[PDB]
């Protein structure tokens, strides 16, 4: 199984969420960014460089937020709190620090739908 970390960047008491730009059936729809784990790298390495590569910001990883998913690959997020670096979209189309009330009503990107009410209540 090859592991796919996302981050879960709350700051100021609102959460990250970025929206993708590819491929076409995810473009336009929300998720916690991250990516693939290679070989050799921990989870908080694997996450933190792309955070790093995607929004220009360095991360410390902490926690565990929900359940792994079972893509096919495997999905799991981990809280993230900033260390240095304001967020940008360079790997995405469009970022939002949204609050517990936005949550539901995001268009998620199917796999990320099923931590919707852990990240309620991370922010609530």
């Amino acid at each position: 199984k090859q592991i796919v970390v996302a981050g879960a960047l709350i700051s100021r008491g609102t959460l990250l969420v970025a929206q993708r730009d590819r491929p076409a059936e995810l473009a336009g729809l929300w998720e916690l960014p991250g990516g693939k784990v290679t070989p050799g790298e921990s989870d908080a390495d694997a996450l933190a460089r792309e955070l790093r590569e995607e929004l220009g910001v360095d991360v410390a990883v902490g926690e565990r937020l929900g359940a792994d998913v079972a893509l096919n690959m495997t999905l799991r997020a981990y809280r993230v709190t900033l260390r240095s670096g304001s967020p940008h979209p360079h790997d995405h189309r469009a970022l939002r620090w949204v609050g517990a009330d936005e949550i539901d009503g995001l268009a998620w990107v199917p796999a990320d739908r099923a931590w919707v009410p852990d990240l309620v209540a991370a922010l609530s």
